[PDB]
């Protein structure tokens, strides 16, 4: 029957159209949960008024929305398939997902939306207890649907929700019937509410969030807030709540705060309906405003969660309680003083880590379970907040940050990436009603929760008229929150705290009409007086964090660097199948969804599984809280925590020789925060033997916190103790190397070891020993190494990009040119044999290296390698200069001193500190999504591996797979590994970076430019 | 002056329907579309977003759209007692330069008290003054002899220009003005309505 009838529906079309958000929706309001017991509010149990539509769904899928049958509504489909939800469709593998970075999928004509677009319509039926339907009102919520939908109830409309993160709210107390209820619920992958947001993450179009069931008293409170007010020395707190009742209003009827902590409740507050006579004509009818005394109340911060539960009970006179509504209160005051972001009083550093909440196996929706594991390693990492970017996050997660401890960002679902200009959909007055509805809808929702300590307007969405309107407004609505933006450059006019994203420290580069600078500069620039905090900086893609280091000096250098939140927390893929089964990760459109931005999307700092970057040990390294400062025998210990003393912290120091330690430390830690804490060695035992002495310190915690098991290490130092240098000497040997000549090769044999030398190669073929083959290819020079993501960067063999160091060095040949031999000679010692071998690389009669090698042979019969390599200034510099040799030998573990035993760079080496390393050979291999050159390992003074012994200082990566075979694979999965065991020596090694994945992010001291370089190493049997 | 069409006389509190967020997107488009159409005009020295809404979050947001879209045009807000963040110049309507009387939460005083207000900066323009009804603009000369005296006072508008009538036919068919609901609609708030310093047709009062 129309206008239920879908045509009439229909059109007019509310996606196409950009003014209509929705039709039908109530007002947001965060969740009550409708419990009328007083107890279960305060205890939080499981409401029993609250239902969830959450399980098996019907489920139909039509290309168009045209396409799908008007039938339906009335009937579930006979074909269609039952499927979870929440869900996302595309991972159901309806349809396949589609990722793109910067553009907008679907093609750009705003409002107008392709005539296709794919439908997904679940039919859910429910019954629903008599009770309900007599009294009170029922409203069915979503926690979160995508992009639009249209509402059905009983085979009669119900409403039409335009904003996917956002929960939208129906009341179905018309259309319910006694007995068993038809749910019919059409989604559209693309609505005209897509053009606001282009936020790069894998897109899924369908219902991603729970759905609910609520019941309310027909008298019951639409909305409450909670506002805490404090005293500058903090002991006594005012907390005020204003709480709107919705429908009829009862003279009798009063409305009761109880402020609850632990067990024990602390204030309770009551008030009659109304209050305040607010100008000019009346005071509000329906709002009443109770003021709770709290003195010396435990404040919420991200050391301490410190939390209050408030219960909020609308009751009669004599009186029983209509409703109840409990919600969770920290105590803490956010505020800008003297453009120094504050926090209860205390300035604030925040180590952030973005977060895109996606799930693998699961797409879009996550589990309950992943949050907590998810906040766990972020807690557990030292990261003490987090930002999601940039939607509203799951309405349990705010919860979890609030009992747990990390500060949490809010920010509101807008992006626009894809327009050209980009604020265009922003900046335009008739589009401000779609924007607002993100902005004000999010404020209503989330204004609660106490770890939100920011709001953000949106991302990349550019600068627009709208946003400095918004901003304006969620100021007036509330003033408890710092509200910051990205776009405009950050130096918009409407975010209080610049935001400058993928700033460099070191040096500023500027776009016109959007100049970046470095962060030490920027806050400098003339008229700026606030605190600056980075949306995101050290991208965390394939290798990265490179330099990572520079940007924490930074932040503990200036007071007005507040620090800034890491790119990304969760790489970005989904698992796909092979005909075998085996689940392989995918990167971009590996679906074939076009254009794919392919591998870029991933951007994760820790695996999705979820599995641990090499670089997340780095980020814990440099956001540990204490720091180390060390003079003679004396440690100072200095405390990064503004609010907790360190009532259980553990500290160890153990000095070692060599990989070896004389002696083990161990103090107890006392210090207040911002305290400073000086522990003194007992003096150190001297060695007389040549080495040197090392000296670690870490800090442990006796008793796992809720987040960490005990014995958990929050922080760690090692510090050089005075070098040994040792004048004794290797010789002499009575065995003599004796060298047989061949116009082909050169042969030396020493005892039962053979060495070959080939003349027409210029390098040494084979090493043999018994009785056995030792290498299965000739030791030669390599000054490449498989490219890194940010090497590559955006560059494509459609669209190749001149700036990219890959690009370079393509260019320049770097990877094809060929060695040559200039000259060659074969020299005897009386107690030694010399080779000397002189090698060219020319590509285009031009030549990049000229590298000069000397081999000496002991009585020993240990051989010594003397390299020197000249590179032409013009060429670009080399990524690395190294020796790379094949072995056919395979050994179960690697043993090697130096830094372990994370992989490390030289941009990154902070993280790993120098003591022996024992490690299974297939860990020295680090799986990535893309392959690139990875594993390495700096500052070593001794590599084993087998029966060979390497000595000399170098950085060694050992792996199966060769670097050839790593430039080659598209995916990690592929790779297969070649048989015997691939060795890489780099005397030196080219910094990973970088700032910005799309342009280079080297420093340019960690860039071998020197132009001329030398190395040695020593080839020594077991 | 342009004013934005957005008047909430009638609600209690006033603000309500400024003041909710849900009623912004209607509120926006007053405000937005107006502000397009009469922008180009030489003339319109000022943007005023309501007249006695009373004091909302959407006027604040309102407000600050005004002036990013707009710099050219101081905007004044009279609602919230026209000591609102929102009116860039202050606009008391029916305050007396003499003395002041004050509703609790929307206090009202003397023009020259008012400047004077610890933290207040604005120039101070009336909204209304001299109201012209039956007889009116008694001790009309007051006002204007403060105006002249005071730097920062701006002066007021006066209300209003024109008496609001209604002609009516006699059974002879004669034209009589109508005051209030003569018509009966009810409830007829009357004569009030006229306020006019010059007569409709129009003579001057
Ligand atoms: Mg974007």
């Amino acid at each position: 029957m129309i206008t239920d009838s879908l045509a009439v529906v229909l059109q007019r079309r509310d996606w196409e159209n950009p003014g209509v958000t929705q039709l039908n929706r109530l007002a947001a309001h965060p969740p009550f949960a409708s419990w009328r017991n007083s107890e279960e509010a305060r205890t939080d149990r499981p409401s029993q008024q609250l239902r969830s539509l959450n399980g098996e769904w019907r489920f139909a899928w039509f290309p168009a929305p045209e396409a799908v049958p008007e039938s339906w509504l009335e009937c579930d489909l006979p074909e269609a398939d039952t499927v979870v939800v929440p869900s996302n469709w595309q991972m159901h593998g309806y349809d396949a997902p589609i990722y793109t970075n910067v553009t907008y999928p679907i093609t750009v004509n705003p409002p107008f939306v392709p005539t296709e677009n794919p439908t997904g319509c679940y039919s859910l039926t429910f019954n629903v207890d008599e009770s309900w339907l007599q009294e009170g009102q029922t409203r069915i919520i979503f926690d979160g649907v995508n992009s639009a939908f249209h509402l059905w109830c009983n085979g009669r409309w119900v409403g039409y929700g335009q904003d996917s993160r956002l929960p939208s709210e129906f009341d179905l107390s018309a259309f319910l019937r006694a007995g068993e209820n038809r749910l019919a619920v059409m989604v559209l992958r693309w609505s005209d509410g897509s053009y606001l947001e282009d936020q790069d993450m894998w897109r899924m179009s369908g219902i991603f969030r729970d759905v609910s069931l609520l019941h309310k008293p027909t008298t019951q409170i639409s909305d409450f807030h909670v506002a805490t007010r404090f005293n500058d020395d903090f002991s006594r707190a005012v907390l005020e709540a204003e709480v709107q009742m919705c429908g009829e209003l009862r003279d009798y009827l009063r409305v009761t705060v109880s402020l609850w902590q632990g067990e024990t409740q602390v204030a309770s507050g009551t008030a009659p309906f109304g209050g305040e006579i607010i100008d000019e004509r009346g005071g509000y009818a329906d709002r009443v405003t109770l003021r709770l005394n709290v003195e010396n109340p435990k404040l919420w911060s991200a050391e301490i969660p410190n939390l209050y539960r408030a219960v909020v009970e609308l009751h009669t006179a004599d009186g029983t309680l209509i409703e109840a509504e409990a919600c969770d209160v920290g105590f803490r005051e956010v505020r800008i003083e003297n453009g120094l972001l504050l926090l209860n009083g205390k300035p604030l550093l925040i180590r952030g880590v973005n977060r895109h909440e996606h799930h693998p196996l699961h797409g879009q929706v996550m589990d309950e379970q992943t949050m907590v594991q998810d906040i766990l390693l972020m807690k557990q990492n030292n990261f003490n907040a987090v930002r999601c970017s940039h939607y509203p996050n799951h309405p349990l997660w705010y919860t979890l940050c609030d009992r747990y401890g990390l500060y949490v960002v809010d920010e509101a679902n807008i992006e626009t990436h894809g327009m050209v200009p980009m604020n265009r959909l922003t900046d335009d007055p008739r589009w401000l009603p779609a924007m607002s509805e993100r902005v004000t809808r999010m404020v209503q929702r989330d204004r609660n929760h106490p770890s939100v300590i920011i709001w953000s307007l949106g991302n990349e969405s550019g600068h627009g008229a709208n946003h400095d309107a918004l901003y304006r407004w969620i100021k007036s609505v509330d003033p408890s929150r710092p509200v910051q933006y990205e776009g405009g450059g950050a130096d918009t006019t409407a975010t209080d705290i610049i935001c400058p994203m993928y700033a460099r420290v070191d040096e500023d580069q500027p776009f016109p009409a959007v100049p970046k600078w470095s962060i030490k500069k920027w806050l400098s620039l003339p008229g700026e007086t606030r605190p600056l905090i980075l949306c995101e900086y050290a991208h965390a893609m394939g290798n990265s964090l490179g330099g990572f280091a520079k940007y924490w000096q930074a932040f503990r250098q200036y007071p007005r660097l507040q620090g800034g939140f890491v790119w990304d927390w969760v790489d970005q893929s989904l698992i796909k199948y092979d005909e075998n089964g085996n689940p392989w990760s995918a990167y971009g459109g590996d679906f074939g969804d076009t254009p794919n931005d392919r591998q870029f999307c991933m951007n994760g700092l820790v695996f999705a599984d979820r599995t641990p970057h090499p670089a997340l040990t780095e980020a814990k390294h440099q956001q540990q809280f204490f720091q180390f400062r060390l003079s003679g025998q004396t440690i100072e210990v200095t405390s990064e925590y503004l609010f907790r003393h360190s009532d259980n912290e553990l500290l160890h120091w153990m000095v070692a020789l060599d990989g070896k330690p004389l002696a083990s430390g161990e103090v107890p830690l006392d210090v207040a925060p911002q305290g400073k804490q000086l522990i003194e060695l007992p003096e150190l035992p001297q060695p007389e033997s040549a080495g040197q002495l090392w000296l670690t310190v870490r800090v442990v915690q006796p008793n796992a916190t809720a987040w960490s098991e005990a014995g958990h290490i929050s922080a760690w130092q090692q510090w050089r103790l005075a070098e040994n240098l040792s004048v004794t000497l290797p010789a002499a040997s009575h065995a003599i190397p004796h060298l047989t000549t061949s116009e082909m090769d050169f042969c030396i044999e020493l005892g039962n070891k053979r060495w070959q030398f080939n003349r027409q190669s210029g390098f040494l073929s084979q090493m043999w020993i018994g009785d056995k083959k030792q290498l299965l290819t000739p030791l030669r020079d390599q000054f490449t190494r498989a490219p890194l993501d940010n090497d590559i960067g955006v560059s494509e063999a459609t669209r190749i990009d001149p700036n990219a160091w890959v690009e370079r060095w393509k260019a320049a040949g770097h990877y094809q040119a060929e060695a040559a031999l200039l000259q060659c000679t074969a020299d005897t010692l009386a107690d030694a044999v010399l080779i000397t071998t002189a090698h060219a690389w020319q590509h285009q009669g031009k030549t990049l290296f000229i590298s000069r090698k000397t081999y000496r042979i002991d009585g020993s019969g240990q051989m010594a390698i003397t390299v020197d390599v000249e590179v032409a200034s013009d060429t670009p510099h080399p990524a690395r200069i190294g020796l790379n040799c094949q072995l056919a030998q395979v050994a179960e573990r690697v043993n090697w001193l130096g830094l372990g035993p994370q992989e490390n760079y030289p941009d990154r080496l902070t993280a790993a500190c120098f003591d022996r390393w024992d490690l299974p050979l297939s860990d020295m291999y680090t799986p990535y999504v893309f392959p690139s050159e990875n594993g390495l390992r700096c500052g070593t003074r001794e590599l084993n591996y087998g029966p060979h012994q390497w000595r000399g200082d170098f950085q060694f990566n050992i792996s199966r797979y060769s670097q050839q075979q790593l430039m080659e694979t598209s995916h990690r999965h592929l790779l297969h590994a070649e048989e015997g065991t691939w060795l890489n020596i780099d005397g030196f090694h080219m910094g990973i970076g970088g700032d910005d994945s799309w342009s280079p992010s080297v420093s340019a001291e960690f860039q071998l430019s020197a132009g001329r370089y030398h190395y040695q190493l020593v080839w020594c049997q077991k």
